[PDB]
């Protein structure tokens, strides 16, 4: 008699410009990388970090937010794939959700970008505890 499936929502984004001028180090665009809740939600409920896996081409490339904002701010000059770890305030399984965030940059003389990922997140029978935290972030019941 105590079967519920709750849904919170994440949206994932990118935005990246070129320079007026490179860089020192020849990086030509800034960009920032996030993950946020839709408006009103407060994903740090049940959202414990988010680890940003930035290319082996920078430095400590495995980038924490243990609070809002989560988010990188760097310059570069290359798109890469980077993986996207949000962990939960979950004592059982899932512990976490990977994403594979596709980090474009606008060529050429191209518009600035300015993208965002709009993720459903299911959870089956969370605990009472987790269960809790996702209601608190504004995540909604599906019966
Ligand atoms: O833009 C960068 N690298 C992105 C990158 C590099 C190379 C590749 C390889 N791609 C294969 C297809 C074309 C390029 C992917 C991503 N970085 C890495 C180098 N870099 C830095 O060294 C630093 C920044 C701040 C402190 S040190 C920052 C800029």
């Amino acid at each position: 008699d105590n079967q519920c499936t709750v849904q919170v929502r994440l949206e994932l984004g990118h935005r990246a410009q070129l320079r007026k001028k490179p860089t020192t180090e020849g990086f030509t665009h800034d960009w920032m990388v996030f993950v946020r809740g839709p408006e009103q939600c407060d994903i740090q409920h049940f959202v414990e970090k988010v680890v940003f896996w930035l290319h082996d081409s920078f430095p400590k490339p495995r980038r924490v937010c243990k609070e809002p904002p989560y988010k990188v701010e760097e310059s570069g000059y290359a798109g890469f794939i980077m993986p996207i770890e949000v962990h939960f305030k979950n004592k059982e399984e899932p512990r976490k959700v990977c994403f594979t965030y596709d980090l474009f940059l606008n060529l050429e003389g191209n518009p600035p970008v300015n993208h965002l990922r709009c993720e459903k997140l299911t959870f089956n029978n969370p605990t009472t505890e987790f269960r809790y935290k996702l209601l608190r972030a504004g995540g909604v019941m599906v019966m």
